[PDB]
């Protein structure tokens, strides 16, 4: 029941999600091991994702988690990269997307850098690279983001150098506390507290 629309780079939707990821590019600690070395994105298509069934999902789930935090479902637009992004589309997010190994332990982890979700999206550690070349910093291969709309409710705050929410809390914030210039990654505990809006088609560059 999905279906995909093409945005216009004339529209001020392309526009806004073109921005959010451009200007969310950093530098990383790995220097570009598992995501390569670029500045900038070259984008190639942003595409609006639409299911009914996916979307009411998300939908009850918010209200649900709002009516448990004083009417404030805390909800974001946030990035996730993924080997797995075309079942994510179709299907939805759920238990088989948790990352067993994750700091936070076994949630589904968002990013509000563009940059740290590009790193997984040939799988952790940036895999072995593009299916084509086997080259994790590949400037040729085509690459695929999700800008998702995610419900934080109550987030449990971890500062840092399917498993449970903790108790009382919907999702936790992991805010880097040692690099300043980094910003927050989330993760939830429910498939239901995600909905993959936008898909972002694009290349990395190579600095000039
Ligand atoms: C740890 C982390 C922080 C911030 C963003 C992300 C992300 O966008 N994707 C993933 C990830 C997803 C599927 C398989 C492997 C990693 C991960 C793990 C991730
Ligand atoms: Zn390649």
């Amino acid at each position: 029941g999905t279906i995909l629309i093409d945005l216009s780079p004339d529209d001020k939707e392309f526009q806004s999600v073109e921005e959010e990821m451009q200007s969310t590019v950093r530098e990383h600690r790995d220097g570009g091991h598992a995501g390569g070395i670029f500045n900038r994105y070259n984008i190639l298509k942003i595409q609006k994702v639409c299911n009914k069934k996916l979307w009411e999902r998300y939908t009850h789930r918010r209200k649900e988690v709002s009516e448990e935090n004083h009417n404030h479902a805390n909800e974001r637009m946030l990035f996730h990269g993924s080997p797995f992004v075309n079942a994510i589309i179709h299907k939805g997010f759920d238990e088989r997307h948790a990352y067993i190994g994750g700091m936070f332990g076994a949630g589904i982890y968002f990013a509000e850098n563009s940059s740290k979700s590009n790193q997984y999206v040939y799988g952790i550690g940036g895999g072995t690279g593009c299916p084509v070349h086997k080259d994790r910093s590949c400037y040729i291969c085509h690459r695929q983001l999700l800008f998702c709309r995610v419900t934080l409710g109550k987030s449990f705050l971890q500062f840092s150098a399917m498993a449970h929410s903790p108790p009382g809390h919907h999702s936790v914030t992991g805010r880097p506390s040692v690099n300043g210039l980094a910003l927050a990654e989330y993760v939830i505990y429910r498939g239901e507290q995600a909905y993959p809006e936008y898909l972002i088609t694009y290349q990395i560059m190579r600095p000039e």
